[PDB]
C-alpha cells in the first residue's frame, strides 16, 4: 500500500509528432520511434550514421537485387526496421498537485538520443545534450499546480557536435541512431532544503568515509539545517547554516570495526544514507547510494587493488541489443552479460566509447566486475578532437556528467575519453584531460584513449601492439606465418615501458554466420545481411552445410583465442586484456568475432567451462617449441602459472597426464614447487617425456592440474619414418607422361607448387591457418580469406592422419603450404575430401583434396603443395602418407568423371 508520493511517473503514451503540426499519432515512452514502428523505410539512399568501408552493396551486381524496393537488405550491419535522423516532438500533460507549488521541482530523463528541449505548456525550459548521462531540468518556480502540458523536442542529428560517426554512442554499427527517451522518466518534488548529488570518498585505510554533498537552499535567507550521515551502525549528525542557494558541505565518518573491501572475489557494499532537515519547517530529505571500500592504484609500475596485484581479463560493450537498439536500463539485463562474462573467466568490461546507464555500474558492483568507461566518443574518421571544435568542450562536459553520476560506483575503475583519436592537438589535450582528472578525482584509474596515445601522464597504457594478429599483418603473424608453438609472450615489448599496459581489442577471430540464432531478432534490428549470406551460401549449393561451417569454423576460432589469451597470460607483468570480443559485433561490415551471439548467448561449438579453462583467475601454461613429434623425439617443455587469485594458493604439487584420446594414460608425473603467490610466469616444473612407447599416429592431450585448476594442450606424434611410381604417380603438372597414365588406367596424385594455383581456379583466396580477421569488408581483404577446413575423419584417405571434422595444429602445414582449388569451376557437383570454409561474403566452394576419374584413370588432386622442405614437415609426410596408402588401398574409387582439359585451369604460363 505504500507508494511514492513525491514523483510523478512519465512513462506511457505521448502525443508524437515529426513536424510539431501532425499529432495523429501516439508513442510508447520508454521507446525509440523505431520501437514503436515510427519512421521510415529503410532505403539505397538512406543517411546512416556511421562509415562503411567496403561500398559493393551500392555498386556491385551481385547486391542488385538487394537494392530494389520491398526487397532492401544492407550487409554492413544489423537494419532496423525503421530509420529517422531529425527532429521529433513529444507531449503528455500532467497533474501537478498542489503541494508542490513553491517547491523544488525537477524532470528526470534517464536516456534521451540526443539533444532534448522541454517545453512547459509551450514556454521552453532549457536544453539537455548529454548521450551516456540523464537528462535533467530543474522546474523550481516554473511549474505550478494543476494540469499542465510537457513537451519534449528530441533530436538525434549531428550538429555542431560530432563525437565520431563510428561512436558505439550514436552510429549504427551497434546502437543505432535511434530518436526517443528511454529508461525512468520522472518529475520529483523535493523540500525547499534538499540533498542534490553527494560525492563519496571511501577511505579503506583510515577507517573513514569522507562525503562532499550538494546541498539546495530555496529560501532566500540562510538556513538552519541538521545533517544526518548514517553508514551501518555509523551515525554522525552536524548542525550548520546554509546559504541562498548550492551549498557544498564536507563530512566525515569513522568506522569503528573492520571493513570489508570491494574486490573481484569479494564484492561488499555498504549503504550510506545522507538526510537533511530543516529547522524551522521540520521537512527532511533523504538520499541514499551504495558504495565499496576499494584502492585500484598503480604501485611500483604494476597494476594492484587493495595492494594486491590485479590482472584485468577483459571484453569489450559496444551497446548492442538487437532486441531494443538502445540499452537496457534494468539490472537483470546486465546481470546476464556479467555472469556469462564470469562463465568465461573474465573480470573486466571495457564500454567502447560510450557510457552505460546505471543499471550496468549498480549489476558490476554485486558481481565484482572491474568496469573502464569512455566518454561517449571515437574522435576519428568523421571529426577530430583537441583542435577547437565543440566537440573538446563537449567531452569535458560529459566526462563530468558521467563521475557525477556513475563515481561512486566502487565498479567504475577505469575512464578514458574514448577509443583512436585522431588530431593534431589531440595529444596536448589528453594529455590536459589525463592530468586535470587525476587531480580532481582520484578513486579511479586514467588514460588518455584507447589504442592510443601511450601518455607518460596515464595511469595505466591501451596499446594495441600486444597481440597475435595486428591491423594489415594478414598472414605475416606468429599464427600464421611460424609453424605451431606456445612459448612465446609480449615480454619485450612491454618492458619497454615504466608503466603497465593493458592489451587493445586482441583477438578478432571470425566465426561464420550463425543462421540459427536469425530468430531471435524479434525487436528493432533484424539480420537483413545474414539473409544475404545465407541465400548466396544456398545459391553456391552449401545450405546443407551452414550448421557444420559454424561448429567447424568456431572450433579454429576458439583455437586462436586460447593461443591469444595464453600468450597475454605469458607475458610477464602484463596488466592485462580487453578482448575484441567474447560476444559478436554486429557493424562495421558485420564483425563475427566472438564465441557468443550479439545477444550474449551461445553458439555451441565451446562452453564457457572449457573456455574457463585458459581464461581464468589460475590458469596453468605450458610452453612447448613445437606441437608435432615422432615416436624417435622427447617432449621437452616447462610448466608455469599465471595466479591471480584473492591470495596465495596453498599447493606445493603439480600434477601432469598425456593422455590419448580413448583416456589411456601414456606418461604422467608429479611437480614439486613452492605454494603459488599473486603473479605470473610463476615456475612449476620441467617436462621431458620420451614417445618410444606411443604406437601409431596419435593425438595426445597434455593436461596439467594446479589445484583446482586444469588446463590442456594437443600434440600430434606420428612414426618416424605405399609407393611405386608404376602404381602411383606424383607429379605437380597434368603433362604427357601423367595425362598416358590416365589413358591406361592407372593412379595419379596430382600435387600443385605452392603459388602456382592461377586467379581463376582459387589463386585469389588467400588462404590461412588462423580465422578471418575483423572482417574482409572492413579489412578490405586482408588475410586470410578462409574460416578453418572441414572433413570427415572417417574418410579413408585420413586413416593415417589422427584428426577431428574440424582445423587444428596438425592442419597448420595444410593451410600455409597450399591453394584453395574452387571446385565448382571444374565440376559442381564435386564431393571434397577436405572442404575450406570460404568467406561468408563470397561462399565459394573450396577444396584442398578432392578425386575425379579422367577415363579410365583415377587423379586425387592436392592444392597442398607436397613437394617442399618435406624434411621438416613431419605432419605434411604423415598426411602424403596417408593418401598414398588409401590410393594404393581397396576404396579409392572417384565417382565424379571429368575431362583432361576441365582440369587445365589449374595451371598457367
Ligand atoms: O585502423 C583501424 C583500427 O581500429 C580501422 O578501424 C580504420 O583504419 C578504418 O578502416 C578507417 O575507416
Ligand atoms: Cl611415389
Ligand atoms: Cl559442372
Amino acid at each position: 500500500s505504500n507508494a511514492q508520493t513525491d514523483k510523478i511517473d512519465l512513462a506511457g503514451s505521448w502525443t508524437f509528432s515529426t513536424d510539431s503540426m501532425d499529432w495523429s499519432r501516439v508513442i510508447e515512452l520508454p521507446g525509440s520511434m523505431a520501437s514503436n514502428g515510427f519512421g521510415e523505410d529503410i532505403a539505397v539512399g538512406t543517411d546512416w550514421t556511421g562509415g562503411i568501408v567496403d561500398s559493393s552493396y551500392f555498386f556491385k551486381p551481385s547486391y542488385a537485387k538487394y537494392r530494389e524496393a520491398g526487397n532492401i537488405k544492407v550487409p554492413f550491419w544489423l537494419q532496423p526496421v525503421k530509420y529517422y535522423k531529425g527532429k521529433a516532438w513529444y507531449q503528455k500533460e500532467v497533474v501537478i498537485p498542489d503541494s508542490w507549488e513553491g517547491k523544488d521541482i525537477s524532470l528526470f530523463l534517464e536516456r534521451c538520443h540526443w539533444e532534448s528541449r522541454l517545453y512547459i505548456d509551450g514556454k521552453e525550459i532549457g536544453m539537455q545534450n548529454a548521450l551516456g548521462a540523464p537528462h535533467r531540468y530543474d522546474l523550481t518556480g516554473k511549474l505550478s499546480a494543476g494540469k499542465h502540458v510537457l513537451m519534449l523536442c528530441v533530436d538525434n542529428r549531428v550538429k555542431n557536435i560530432d563525437p565520431g560517426e563510428n561512436s558505439h554512442s550514436i552510429s549504427d554499427h551497434t546502437q543505432g541512431n535511434w530518436n526517443g527517451v528511454v529508461g525512468d522518466m520522472f518529475l520529483e518534488v523535493k523540500p525547499e532544503v534538499n540533498v542534490s548529488s553527494v560525492k563519496i570518498m571511501p577511505e579503506r585505510l583510515a577507517k573513514k568515509v569522507s562525503v562532499s554533498a550538494s546541498l539546495m537552499n530555496r529560501y532566500e535567507k540562510d538556513a538552519n539545517v541538521v545533517l544526518e550521515m548514517t553508514v551501518g551502525n555509523e551515525k554522525v549528525q552536524q548542525q550548520c547554516t546554509l546559504k541562498p542557494g548550492e551549498n557544498q558541505v564536507m563530512m566525515s565518518l569513522a568506522m569503528k570495526g573492520d571493513i570489508k573491501c570491494w574486490d573481484e572475489f569479494s564484492p561488499s557494499l555498504y549503504d550510506l544514507k545522507l538526510s537533511v532537515k530543516d529547522a524551522d519547517s521540520g521537512e527532511t530529505d533523504v538520499y541514499a547510494e551504495r558504495f565499496g571500500f576499494r584502492d585500484v592504484k598503480v604501485k611500483d609500475g604494476k597494476l594492484t587493488i587493495n595492494d594486491r596485484r590485479l590482472f584485468l581479463r577483459g571484453t569489450l560493450d559496444c551497446a548492442v541489443f538487437p532486441k531494443t537498439g538502445f540499452p537496457p536500463t534494468d539490472v537483470e539485463s546486465w546481470k546476464k552479460i556479467y555472469t556469462t562474462c564470469r562463465q568465461h573467466g573474465l573480470n573486466h568490461v571495457r564500454f567502447h566509447s560510450w557510457c552505460p546507464p546505471e543499471a550496468a555500474f549498480a549489476a558490476a558492483d554485486g558481481m565484482g566486475m572491474y568496469l573502464e568507461i569512455e566518454c561517449s566518443s571515437w574522435a576519428n574518421q568523421s571529426t577530430t578532437i583537441g583542435d577547437g571544435g565543440d566537440l573538446d568542450r563537449f567531452i569535458w562536459e560529459e566526462s563530468e556528467r558521467i563521475v557525477r553520476e556513475f563515481g561512486n560506483h566502487p565498479s567504475f575503475c577505469m575512464m578514458m575519453y574514448g577509443n583512436e583519436p585522431a588530431g593534431e592537438g589531440s595529444n596536448a589535450y589528453l594529455t590536459n584531460f589525463v592530468t586535470t582528472w587525476k587531480e580532481r578525482d582520484a578513486r579511479r584509474l586514467y588514460c588518455s584513449g584507447a589504442g592510443w596515445p601511450n601518455l607518460p601522464v596515464n595511469d595505466f597504457l591501451s596499446d594495441s601492439n600486444p597481440r597475435i594478429q595486428a591491423w594489415g599483418q594478414g598472414v605475416k603473424s606468429i599464427i600464421n606465418a611460424q609453424a605451431p608453438r606456445t612459448d612465446y609472450d609480449w615480454s619485450e615489448y612491454i618492458g619497454r615501458f615504466q608503466q603497465p599496459m593493458v592489451s587493445h581489442e586482441i583477438g578478432q577471430w571470425c566465426v561464420y554466420p550463425n543462421f540459427k540464432e536469425m530468430a531471435k531478432y524479434d525487436g528493432v534490428m533484424r539480420p537483413r545481411n545474414f539473409e544475404i549470406f545465407q541465400e548466396t551460401l544456398a545459391e553456391n549449393g552449401m545450405a546443407h552445410l551452414a550448421d557444420s561451417f559454424l561448429l567447424a569454423s568456431g572450433k579454429l576460432q576458439a583455437l586462436c583465442y586460447k593461443a591469444d589469451i595464453e600468450a597475454a597470460l605469458r607475458t610477464k607483468d602484463f596488466g592485462g586484456f580487453q578482448l575484441l570480443g567474447l560476444s559478436d559485433f554486429p557493424g562495421q561490415g558485420t564483425a563475427l568475432v566472438g564465441v557468443l551471439d550479439a545477444f550474449w548467448e551461445e553458439k555451441g561449438y565451446i562452453r564457457p567451462e572449457e573456455y574457463r579453462r585458459f581464461c581464468n583467475s589460475t590458469v596453468p601454461l605450458l610452453r612447448l617449441p613445437k606441437l608435432i613429434y615422432t615416436n624417435q623425439e622427447t617432449v621437452k617443455g616447462s610448466l608455469e602459472v599465471a595466479h591471480f587469485g584473492a591470495a596465495p594458493l596453498e599447493v606445493t604439487s603439480t600434477v601432469w597426464t598425456l593422455k590419448t584420446k580413448e583416456g589411456k594414460t601414456i606418461a604422467s608425473g608429479t611437480l614439486a614447487h613452492q605454494p603459488v603467490g599473486i603473479g605470473n610466469c610463476i615456475p612449476l616444473g620441467q617436462l621431458e617425456i620420451p614417445l618410444d612407447k606411443v604406437d601409431v599416429p596419435s593425438c595426445l592431450t597434455l593436461e596439467a592440474t594446479l589445484g583446482d585448476y586444469a588446463n590442456s594442450w594437443h600434440i600430434w606424434v606420428y612414426p618416424a619414418a605405399v609407393a611405386d611410381e608404376a602404381q602411383l604417380l606424383m607429379t605437380d603438372r597434368l603433362d604427357a607422361k601423367a595425362l598416358q597414365r590416365l589413358q591406361e588406367g592407372g593412379n595419379v596424385l596430382l600435387s600443385l607448387r605452392k603459388g602456382s594455383l592461377p586467379a581463376e581456379a582459387g589463386g585469389e583466396v588467400v588462404i590461412g591457418f588462423s580465422s578471418i580477421f575483423w572482417n574482409t569488408a572492413w579489412t578490405l581483404g586482408q588475410a586470410p580469406h578462409t574460416l578453418g577446413i572441414l572433413c570427415n575423419p572417417a574418410h579413408p584417405a585420413l586413416s593415417e592422419f589422427p584428426t577431428e571434422y574440424y582445423s587444428d595444429y596438425q592442419w597448420w602445414d595444410a593451410m600455409s603450404h597450399s591453394g584453395a582449388i574452387e571446385v565448382v569451376k571444374i565440376d559442381k557437383n564435386l564431393q571434397p575430401i577436405v572442404r575450406v570454409i570460404d568467406d561468408w561474403f563470397t561462399n565459394r566452394p573450396l577444396a584442398l583434396l578432392f578425386e575425379v576419374k579422367v577415363g579410365k584413370g583415377k587423379l586425387l588432386v592436392s592444392g597442398i603443395d607436397f613437394w617442399q622442405d618435406m624434411d621438416k614437415r613431419t605432419e605434411a609426410r604423415q598426411l602424403l602418407y596417408s593418401l598414398k596408402k588409401y590410393m594404393c588401398g581397396n576404396r579409392f574409387n572417384p565417382s565424379s568423371e571429368v575431362d583432361a582439359k576441365d582440369l587445365s585451369i589449374l595451371f598457367s604460363i
